[PDB]
């Protein structure tokens, strides 16, 4: 199945099995994931930041790898992957490479 992710206009698509190789996180949940469904147009909707979701996916389809985009706001996008729900782990890995 293909899954459409329209984050405040900017769609993006990737296979099911992508986003579920990560089950504790919002998008591989779905049932924390189905609290964003529209049933009006068959996509998942996310009325966030643009420019940081392209990391998100990333994460997914790289297996693990979270790198913030060098034009993202350190401070949003660690708000982005928190809202994501990445977890732990990948938190981590995330606050020694930007210093914290």
């Amino acid at each position: 199945e293909r899954v459409v992710i329209n984050v405040s206009g900017l769609r993006f698509e990737t296979q099911l099995k992508t986003l579920n190789q990560f089950p504790d996180t919002l998008l591989g949940n779905p049932q924390k994931r189905n609290r964003y469904y529209d049933p009006l147009r068959n996509e998942y909707f996310f009325d966030r930041n643009r420019p940081s979701f392209d990391a998100i996916l990333y994460f997914y389809q790289s297996g693990g790898r979270l790198r913030r985009p060098v034009a993202v706001p350190l401070d949003v996008f660690s708000e982005e992957i928190k809202f994501y729900e990445l977890g732990e782990n990948a938190f981590e890995r995330y606050r020694e490479d930007e210093g914290f």
